[PDB]
This record gives structure tokens, sequence and C-alpha cells, in this order.
């Protein structure tokens, strides 16, 4: 059902780095991983959080759909990008953290807990603040439970309406072309030793589908694009995309 493949270890160790790739055959049901250990070992989600934020927002009625504008307050931060007004849509797709911030002020720690609790989400843990914890909190998830966690996205099997699932799907989409899609998110945890990113999503086939979830060591800001470029290399070699 699982299998390791260490000689995979040089995707990230030619960079200087270190990591974890974990791919799922949906139609086989079969996973593979270059590490077992840490391919189960727990991190900050950070901005990959935004999947289940985003759904528990639309099916509590924070947000009412993709196209509902959220009005920069006018605060000038260090990324460009967040200087702006934003919908669902393209919050997710530059990780605007300050409009998830008030998402989770406006869901509030008890639904947030228990929204979590039903998606079986990680350590399901929000100790800490309720604008924050993804990001210096107490929850953890592992890269073998984002995968869990988005095949039931998938298959619209979590505990909310079929409406919010497929706008999440749609606000994820990050690559389209003749062969194949890519449904995903980002993530950049810095708050909390060790710092890494994470790339987690799937790949949409004509006749099957494959999950992924990868984090890697990122001890800077430097380093942010081997995340993709990293796994779609290990897709390229499994023969998943061309
Ligand atoms: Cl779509």
């Amino acid at each position: 059902e699982w299998q390791e493949n260490k000689s995979w270890n040089a995707h990230f160790t030619e960079h200087k780095s270190q990591g974890v790739v974990v791919l799922w055959n949906e139609n086989k049901q079969q996973g593979f991983t270059n590490n077992l250990k840490r391919a189960n070992q727990a991190f900050l989600p950070a901005s990959t959080f935004k999947i289940p934020n985003s759904l528990i927002a639309l099916d509590l009625g924070v947000v009412k759909d993709e196209h509902q504008v959220f009005k920069w307050d006018g605060q000038t931060r260090d990324i460009a990008t967040w200087n702006r007004d934003h919908n669902l849509i393209t919050a997710m797709k530059y990780s605007v953290v300050p409009v998830y911030q008030e998402f989770a002020r406006q869901i509030g720690e008890a639904r947030m807990s228990k929204m979590l609790h039903a998606f079986d989400y990680g350590n399901e843990d929000i100790s800490g603040n309720v604008d924050s914890f993804w990001l210096d909190g107490g929850i953890r998830i592992s890269a073998t439970e984002q995968i869990s966690f988005l095949r039931k996205l998938y298959h619209n099997k979590l505990h909310v309406s079929e409406r919010s699932q497929r706008i999440v799907k749609q606000a994820m989409l990050t690559e389209a072309n003749g062969d194949y899609i890519i449904r995903a998110k980002t993530g950049y945890s810095t708050r909390i030793e060790p710092k890494i990113g994470w790339w987690v999503g799937w790949v949409e086939l004509d006749d099957n589908v494959w999950f992924f979830a990868m984090n890697m060591d990122m001890p800077t800001s430097d380093g942010l694009g081997l995340r993709q470029a990293i796994t779609k290399e290990v897709l390229k070699q499994e023969k998943i995309i061309p």
C-alpha cells in the first residue's frame, strides 16, 4: 500500500535541502514517498490552512461567494499584492493572510474548533490566537494527513455543503493545460522551527487523480520556487505529467 523510495531524496539534496514528497494514486489506492518518517511528521500548516479556513467561512456565510470583495484595510504591508482589494480567488492566489485572519475572527474559536474536528484535520488543535494559530499556535498536520483531507474534499465528502467544496476547489485552481489540471495551495512557515515550505493538492488526468503533499526545509525565502519545481520534477519522473 505504501512504498518508500529513498533514491528520491536526490530531488532535495541536489538543492542542499531536505524534505518529503508524498504521492497517492487514487485509482490504485497506493502511496509513494521518499521518507515515511517525515511523511508522518506534523508541521504548522501555515497558508495551506487557507483551504479549511475557506471552506468554513463559506459554509457559515462569513463569505457569501467567490466574488465578494474584501476591502483592503489601508494598512501598508510589506507584500505589495496584499495592499489591494481581494476576493476569495485572489486572496488564495496571493496567500493574503490579513483577509483570512478576519475570516477566522468572524468564524470564532468555538465554530473553528468544531469544524476542524469534523474535518479530522491534523491534530485539530486551535490553541493560540484565533487569528494566527495556523502560523504560530498549536495546530499541526503531516503530509499524509494533508492527503487524507484533500481526498475528502475532492470527493465532496467533507461535512460542509457541496457548494462550499466546489467553490474552494475552484479557488485552488493553479495550472491547467491540455494534459492536466493542478489544484493546490502553497504554504510557508517561518514563526516556529523548523522553517519549511509546503505544496499540497492534486493532479487531474483524463482517467485518474494523483494527490500530493510536500514540505521542504526553507531557511530563507530564496528557495520558495523550489516547492512547485521539485514537485513537478517528481511528477514528471514518475510519468504522471509529461
Ligand atoms: Cl474550476
